[PDB]
């Protein structure tokens, strides 16, 4: 989680896409969704990123609506936005143990218990959050199978970025969970 805000300079592609849609959250707008292989993936966007400013206008008390149809009306050539990193997310670093466990378990991506004396004991892992990458890797709306399997195949240290699950529960109403299964990037980026 970067400590603060960036610019990102944004193109829309050869259909006017950029790939991206957002919800208003607590009068901020914030990145509900990014499709792989779109602008917004390339720049780096993230589900759970704020953004502050769409060519230099200010978001706040905007509707999903409004922020979805100031993006269309934009001259194409050129969407400068301001983001903050994932402001609602938290990440933890944890060591698998000689048996290659964490100590969590998990439903619908929802942490539900905390194992004693795992390294996810150790590092404070909580209960009631969901979890939105794993080594930087978007993991929402994989089933669960596919969340275990990317635990297993990660090296010793594991990095998971999780959000509160009020706050996920609210960002991703209204987003069919087909939609999150099979149109969230949850490719590693590109370099």
């Amino acid at each position: 989680i970067k400590q603060g805000i960036r610019e990102v300079i944004l193109c829309k592609d050869q259909d006017g896409k950029i790939g991206l849609r957002l919800k208003s959250i607590d009068n901020g707008i914030f990145v509900q969704l990014v499709q792989a292989n779109s602008p917004a993936s390339l720049v780096g966007l993230r589900f759970g990123d704020q953004v502050l400013q769409i060519n230099g206008e200010n978001c706040a008390g905007w509707s999903s609506d409004k922020a979805h149809k100031v993006l269309k009306q934009a001259f194409g050539e050129k969407i400068t936005m301001t983001i903050r990193d994932r402001p609602f997310e938290r990440t933890i670093t944890m060591h698998k143990d000689s048996t290659g466990h964490v100590g969590f378990i998990f439903k619908n991506g929802k942490i539900t218990s905390i194992v004693k004396d795992s390294s996810a004991a150790r590092n404070g892992l909580l209960t009631e959050h969901n979890i939105c990458e794993i080594n930087g890797q978007n993991v929402i709306g994989l089933k669960d199978s596919q969340i275990a399997d990317i635990l297993s195949t990660s090296g010793t240290v594991v990095t998971i970025t999780i959000m509160p699950a009020f706050i996920f529960e609210h960002i991703i109403k209204r987003m069919a969970p087909s939609i999150m299964k099979s149109l969230m990037d949850h490719t590693i980026p590109e370099v």
